[PDB]
């Protein structure tokens, strides 16, 4: 298992526009295109992502692509991340993925407040965390994926997803 699975499994995979589990427009794996009301706003946000005219609807290998993207962005975000970065160069690799689902899932900034949290895993305390997660708006509107997400930070292992 890796990042990249981890995420497809909690992403999905959709080629026509859709929208979250927050009602915003999106596409591929997770894909947030804007957080507008608009169809047409989210089709012209698709075009430019793309390069192309797409109808609102891409291809696997258009999905894949904004995929990698994006995971590379929240690893760079986490990276270049202040409060982030030292709690990532504290993990070991299954939590380091972790972090980085939260970060793609949440942004940099979403995350970034977790401020209790953050020094509980630098701490590595890790049944507090898991105690202090779940007391969050993110544990109440997706309980499933907090469910793996937690699992793993209090495991340290893949559990949750196999
Ligand atoms: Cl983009
Ligand atoms: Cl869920």
């Amino acid at each position: 298992m890796n990042i990249f699975e981890m995420l497809r499994i909690d992403e999905g995979l959709r080629l026509k526009i859709y929208k979250d589990t927050e009602g915003y427009y999106t596409i591929g794996i997770g894909h947030l295109l804007t957080k507008s009301p608009s169809l047409n706003a989210a089709k012209s946000e698709l075009d430019k992502a793309i390069g192309r005219n797409t109808n609102g609807v891409i291809t696997k290998d258009e999905a894949e692509k904004l995929f990698n993207q994006d995971v590379d962005a929240a690893v760079r975000g986490i990276l270049r991340n202040a409060k982030l970065k030292p709690v990532y160069d504290s993990l070991d690799a299954v939590r380091r993925a972790a972090l980085i689902n939260m970060v793609f899932q949440m942004g940099e900034t979403g995350v970034a407040g977790f401020t209790n949290s953050l020094r509980m895993m630098q701490q590595k305390r890790w049944d507090e965390l898991a105690v202090n997660m779940a007391k969050s708006r993110w544990y109440n509107q997706t309980p499933n994926r907090a469910k793996r997400i937690i699992t793993t930070w209090r495991t340290g292992t893949w559990d949750a997803y196999k």
